[PDB]
């Protein structure tokens, strides 16, 4: 019996906890992506930095969700964190394709939560997502899309050259 | 067939990957501890801050291990991350007792790795642990021990008072 | 009969003198590598600078060893310095392959000295190597490994182009 | 039953307490050396300053040992402190010969402790000594050795002159 | 046969040497007090700092006495230094009671020396003590007395609470 | 078939390579001289510094020659570097006598090269030597000559005293 809880459904509380798991999973995926590009046999520093900064962003998104859970009077509940889908991530192109899949999944989870909030008439939740998540995700996905296009135009008949140049001149 | 790998046993490589899992688990434990103390029905800001800063320290220790793995030519391999042992953490005293158990476990894992390194005649590993881990862990455990003692002296016949004062005047 | 010498075996003293010869040889190798890339028919300024800075590093490592020999009460003994293995060093790729061979040899000599120190129960020697040599060598070898990978991806079907780009955009 | 103590043998604990006694004894010896050179019938200010600064260094080394004892969960135990070996210290040459004997004894006690730590598989102790003691002692003994040589070359047929000049121009 | 000695009795010379022993003993007592409060099972940082600063003050008082001995043409003679009276010092209250006993003993030794000086018609000694010791001791004893009173009022029915608060809010 | 080579004889090219060997040999000699004076049983810091700075100067002279070889379109060719003539260098006087012998040999090699250049009508070579070498060598030899004279006047009947004073007051 929380003294502050008001207009905060058990459905939203549960879905926030699920979303925290999804963001921490994504953080973990990006940690693995980063360290893969730091391997001496991969050695793409800008690519490593791109993903390591996304691991931090996703961690921060989970903590924002956790703060909000406590502000609303819900209870944070943590579950096991699955490991990333792959141990090795291929080329930069392969990695950026996996990243945009991942971000699309996070975006769909945000949209689903927003729809739940709207069904539960929880405007504080709706505002929260609008303020801190939805535009961030659109912006990120757009950038990834721009990167994919630049990566793909650089493949040509000289894929290693293009992978180097992209890392050097964009990342 | 790594071009840089030299004097780096498969045994140490594997044990480093295990240690990364242990540090990320500990980070996750401290994240849960922090947010528990941020609950409106717990509300010990200094206690929340103490554990949130340890979550960051343990994450950083895992990334240092991961960097080193790549510097040696080993391969980072990630596993599932188990959730923390508890969902609710009791009093500050309960929490600090759990934290010192946790740190003792990390310290024993560092000592075991050092012993493995010494058995494998891997001085770079031995130096690494000595430089970045072993004294940090001793220092931390000492502080926790000092906190435990101060917490316990404050219990008296007025436990809530003592929990407040400790948070206000030490943390 | 040295007035300061304490716990410093003749075996270690001799092996330090040998190691000085190995570091001065390596310095000399890197001097030759540098000037080869400064030839008007080779003309890779960044490659020349990379090796000239390693010649200085290896010289500095020999002087550190010499200082330490005197601090321990051993006697510096110098031998002839053999010339480098090659007069011309090929491509940047050829040169970086020779450099990583060279650094692996230095690293193995450091590890052998550390093992000797450990057998002689000479912790000051062990600490010395750990403090000033072993991590430096690991770091260097990792960088060389990262460079090799980038060089090799740039070969493609356009090797001169890739050699230029690597020099311009990495070195 | 110490709550923080981990991997810290009673043997090392005891030997640390012994070492504290040895460092405080050495501090006391250097206090006596300093004040002897401040006598109006001795009057070598630079010599007085040299030893008074060593008294402070040895005190500081004992306090570092004491801090470490508490960090490990051992118990500091103090014993009587014997007075210095002499009441009057002769010439600067006599004094510097006594000082290098003293420092050799401290160095041997550090090496013995390191060997004990290594036998007990206590890497934190080994690192501690390596980090704060062993190189300091080697450096100090080297300087003393350099001073002895300069003092001895100045004896000539004019010992008072040489004692003055050394104090004026080196110390 | 000292060339500078004038109006300086053998009685005062001897009593100064005794007083140096008493001040160094007191320094040693305060070193032990300090480190006892730094134990993880005691853990009163402000109490540790209070006594460690007194160890330094008493050392400084011994060196002032030693300087003065040489200025007068007496001869410093050092004796064994007994260990402190206790290995463990109880509560802050116990420790402060021991400290004020100790300071009363030093003060009585200063007063006895002053009386000796007055009997020997040694005004330089009398002035020395008046200038650097007697008011310092009165001031110190007063502070200790103020601390004792505050400590004792805090015992109440909640002694641990009071010991914490005193350390936090006074020391 | 060098695209830039113009008026640069094979005779001069070869003699430049020889001169590089002579300068690197001299650098090596001065490295040995320096470290000999850093021995705890020799211990003449100013003498050590004098020779260590000459080792650097001679290295720099070899690199200038190597740069020039490439600017002219010649090919640097390195040979084995013989060790210095002595392992121990005696007194400062002995060492300064060896140094001036060494510098006279370098100066004669510069003059011989200049004469070769003049015979080959190579004014760029002549200017190079005039600009960067010949006056430097004259200046150096003059200083050494001034030092020798001061050293020799200090021998007297008190050679150690004079060796100390020279190191302290000139070097
Ligand atoms: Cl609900
Ligand atoms: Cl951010
Ligand atoms: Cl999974
Ligand atoms: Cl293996
Ligand atoms: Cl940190
Ligand atoms: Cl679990
Ligand atoms: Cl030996
Ligand atoms: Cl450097
Ligand atoms: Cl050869
Ligand atoms: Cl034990
Ligand atoms: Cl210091
Ligand atoms: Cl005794
Ligand atoms: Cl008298
Ligand atoms: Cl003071
Ligand atoms: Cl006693
Ligand atoms: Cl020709
Ligand atoms: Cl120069
Ligand atoms: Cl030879
Ligand atoms: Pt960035
Ligand atoms: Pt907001
Ligand atoms: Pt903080
Ligand atoms: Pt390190
Ligand atoms: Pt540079
Ligand atoms: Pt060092
Ligand atoms: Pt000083
Ligand atoms: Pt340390
Ligand atoms: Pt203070
Ligand atoms: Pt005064
Ligand atoms: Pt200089
Ligand atoms: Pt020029």
């Amino acid at each position: 019996s929380s003294q502050i809880r008001q207009n905060y459904s058990t459905e939203v509380e549960a879905a926030v906890n699920r979303l925290v798991n999804l963001y921490l999973r994504a953080s973990y995926t990006y940690l693995s992506l980063g360290f893969y590009f730091d391997r001496d046999d991969v050695a793409l520093e800008g690519v490593c930095h791109f993903f390591r900064e996304l691991a931090e962003e996703k961690r921060e998104g989970a903590e924002r969700l956790l703060k909000m859970q406590n502000q609303r009077g819900g209870r944070a509940l943590f579950q096991d964190l699955q490991k990333p889908s792959q141990d090795e991530w291929g080329t930069t192109l392969d990695a950026m394709k996996a990243a945009i899949v991942l971000e699309k999944s996070l975006n769909q989870a945000l949209l689903d939560l927003h729809a739940l909030g709207s069904a539960q008439a929880d405007p504080h939740l709706c505002d929260f997502l609008e303020s801190h998540f939805l535009d961030e995700e659109v912006k990120l996905i757009k950038k990834m899309g721009d990167h994919l296009t630049n990566i793909q135009r650089l493949v040509g008949s000289q894929a290693g050259l293009g992978e180097y140049l992209f890392e050097r001149l964009t990342l």
